[PDB]
């Protein structure tokens, strides 16, 4: 549907964000600020709006092509994984000059996720892999995962846990770092999940694409919710913040 919309802790009522001209958003991202960005996946780019303006930005990347995650940090840096280029690709905040970063081998990554301390985490989708790139180092590691396909969304919570949409086995996993160990995480029933989103406390949402719906497992519960959108179509993308306002890519 071309719109990105959220909706408040306990609301049933959702908002459309004043985006306009979007073209099959996917990637989305918030700070603490209130400040969103959205991958436009169907024109190339990575926009911008700022808490209380109703007109995006548009960020200085060149040469994208058909962009998928998005990821920020408490500086301001904003990563888009280039999935039509087999890159990841950065913008400080303030520049004109983007930074292609040191992933070697990637093919049509899809999310992208970052911590405190710069490590970047990809989600090497063509490669059934997800790539840590280190910071300082540039030291490429291979997160041990197993039995995915085609994974698709990734995210990072502050005790460094890896959730990813492992989206071609209809399910989602996470891995804590140094483990191996991984757990499925008992959402149900789901089609083609497209990303995921964790907040501090520990509550997990996943857009479900393939039924048009956002799942919720709060924190400490074994039962996963629906989050009471209306009107979504293929949601791609999910980003929250402290407090729980959840805001979803209506791809
Ligand atoms: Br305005
Ligand atoms: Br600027
Ligand atoms: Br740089
Ligand atoms: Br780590
Ligand atoms: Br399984
Ligand atoms: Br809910
Ligand atoms: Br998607």
């Amino acid at each position: 549907n071309n719109r990105v919309v959220k909706l408040a802790a306990g609301s049933n009522t959702q908002t459309v964000l004043p985006f306009t001209g979007l073209n099959t958003p996917s990637g989305v991202a918030v700070d603490s600020a209130g400040t969103v960005w959205v991958t436009d996946h169907g024109n190339n780019r990575v926009v911008k709006l700022a808490a209380g303006s109703n007109t995006q930005t548009v960020l200085p990347f060149t040469g994208l092509n058909t962009p998928s995650g998005v990821a920020v940090d408490s500086a301001g840096t904003v990563w888009v994984t280039d999935h039509g280029n087999n890159r990841v690709v950065k913008l400080a905040a303030g520049s004109n000059t983007q930074t292609v970063l040191p992933f070697t081998g990637l093919n049509t990554p899809s999310g992208v996720a970052v911590d405190s301390a710069g490590t970047v985490w990809v989600t090497d989708h063509g490669n059934n892999r997800v790539v840590k790139l280190a910071a300082g180092s540039n030291t490429q590691t291979v997160l041990p995962f197993t039995g995915l396909n085609t994974p698709s969304g990734v995210a990072v919570d502050s005790a460094g846990t890896v959730w990813v949409t492992d989206h071609g086995n209809n399910r989602v996993v996470k891995l804590a770092a140094g483990s191996n160990t991984q757990t499925v995480l008992p959402f149900t029933g789901l089609n083609t999940p497209s990303g995921v989103a964790v907040d501090s406390a520990g509550t997990v949402w996943v857009t479900d694409h393939g039924n048009n719906r956002v799942v919720k497992l709060a924190a400490g519960s074994n039962t996963q919710t629906v989050l009471p959108f209306t009107g979504l179509n293929t949601p791609s993308g999910v980003a929250v913040d402290s407090a729980g306002t959840v805001w979803v890519t209506d791809h």
